[PDB]
């Protein structure tokens, strides 16, 4: 068992299955519904599960059904939600999410104000018990508490920096590992060109920095040269959840081996096996299926 | 003692509340959420219980957290769920309401298809306990069955005629009283012209006809003319609006059997209802409405 912390946002999806969009007022008929866990750090926690590691989702829900339905669907995945803070009188963050007989979605998104944003309380936590300290940018104090002392206990630190209004570059400082998405580097360095926005990236941390680019794969800085993994050539499905996913294998893979290009292509290989099945959380391998992928 | 019965369905209401409705495909942000139950017949039952009637829901339910808390939720309201059927192993039934910053409204409901649509166990229910049945389109056998059994013990019968892929007109046939919505004549007749529409619906009931039309108010059918009650212009969620209006005609029909007079208190309860979110925060008691419909 590798040890994982993911620390970041969990949320509701509640998906209504419709004929078509809702586009003016009045009453519609959904044939169908689902509902489904969310959130960078749920999700990417549900993947490490699902690969033998030991996780801990560490993020705040409400008193609510939904706060209750979250931590349970975390804890039938194998994701254990004993440090997630419960705040009393509040409403969790959920959305509403209308789907067409398209696949067109219209997605309603609370993020629910009632979940306070201060972190101060993780500092009741020894971050000590993991190996790793993975955080989504989405709860930016969250992230930035729960790294503060990672470090501190000497425990490796993964940013999943994906785009946020808010800026992430103190966050950056504070990671050894920082896999941004292509909207994350771009909105984090101001610059369009992904090359050029990783070796300014570079300039914020003393860890290694990452951009993942879909099907085009992954690119890193080792040594201050660009390496790249090429994305895996799959019967893709649905990429719904694939960074997630791979930042969740990264952690585990990172924190096991602690060899970037073996990692990379870990994480890789998981996230490809997701896309060629149908949901975000539905089509994360296991450790032997991503073992027999890789093998082939 | 006004004696209510209330058959329908009893759903949970999240509601999301926006900038503006959703116009094509892509991600909102809610600015604020409320979690409320709903169900046209259920949001009437907790309306009645406020106004001082004794109120019994009679539908379906779950025995999920959601099935206990809309029991709950009724049971806090003083709307007795007795005669309430539980499904063993069942989910209940859950809308999503978005919410614009006029208080246009857009409802997606899920019916739990766990909740059977047999209606045959009300044969073991007695409709002569009450003095008027209220039930909405949303559970057609139930509707029907007690509709029927409630004519036979000679009980006043009143329809919410809401928008249903169903057809109605045998629920109409049975209706003492059936107050549509716009959508719900439409639906019922196929004129799209509300005047039009409702002299057609006449045609299928010896009872009277009556439709809402939002801040347009409501319009009935009397001595062969149309007509017409004004909405109180007062707004931040139109949510129940429909379901609280049946639940006040109701009472209101039962107590003083006059149509103008019932039709203007279930105009003024609604009314002070569309000033709280949800469907029944703002759900005013008779002395707030009688209050308010003297200013
Ligand atoms: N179509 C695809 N085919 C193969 N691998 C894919 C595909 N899409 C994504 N991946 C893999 O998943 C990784 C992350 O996907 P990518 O789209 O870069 O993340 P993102 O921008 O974070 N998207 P999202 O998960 O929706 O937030 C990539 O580096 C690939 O290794
Ligand atoms: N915006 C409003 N302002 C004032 N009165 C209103 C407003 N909306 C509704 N009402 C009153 O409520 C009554 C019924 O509401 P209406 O919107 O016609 O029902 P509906 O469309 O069936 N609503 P719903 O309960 O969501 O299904 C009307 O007859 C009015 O008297
Ligand atoms: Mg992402």
């Amino acid at each position: 068992m590798i040890r994982v912390a993911c620390v970041g946002i969990t949320v509701m999806d509640r998906i209504y299955y419709v004929e078509g969009l809702p586009t003016e007022s009045g009453k519609y008929v959904a044939r169908n519904y689902t509902e489904v866990g969310g959130g960078p750090a749920a999700t990417a926690a549900v993947a490490a599960a699902r690969l033998g590691a030991q996780v801990d989702f560490i993020g705040r829900v409400g008193d609510d059904d939904t706060g209750n339905s979250l931590l349970a669907e975390l804890e039938s995945w194998g994701v254990n939600t004993r440090y997630t803070k419960r705040y009393n009188q509040a409403k969790s963050s959920q959305s509403a999410i209308m789907v067409d007989t398209k696949g067109e979605r219209i997605i309603i998104n609370y993020p629910s104000p009632d979940l306070l944003p201060d972190a101060e309380w993780l500092e009741e936590i020894d971050f000590s018990q993991w190996d790793v300290v993975l955080a989504d940018v989405r709860w930016h104090d969250g992230a930035k508490k729960a790294f503060t002392l990672a470090r501190q206990a000497g425990v490796m630190t993964v940013l999943d920096g994906d785009i946020t209004p808010q800026d992430i570059s103190e966050l950056v400082a504070l990671s050894d590992h920082a896999a941004f998405s292509e909207p994350g580097l771009a909105r984090l360095t101001g610059v369009k060109e992904m090359a050029s926005a990783l070796k300014q990236a570079q300039t914020l941390t003393n860890g290694h920095v990452y951009v993942t680019q879909g099907s085009a794969g992954c690119d890193w800085l080792e040594n201050g040269g660009r390496q790249h993994q090429p994305a895996f050539k799959v019967d893709v499905v649905d990429t719904t959840g694939a960074g997630d996913v791979f930042h969740g294998a990264l952690a585990v893979a990172l924190a096991t081996s602690g060899d970037l290009a073996e990692s990379v292509r870990f994480a890789s290989g998981v996230a490809a096996l997701k896309c060629t099945r149908p949901g975000g959380r539905a089509g994360i391998p296991d450790c032997d299926q991503t073992r027999s992928f890789l093998s082939l």
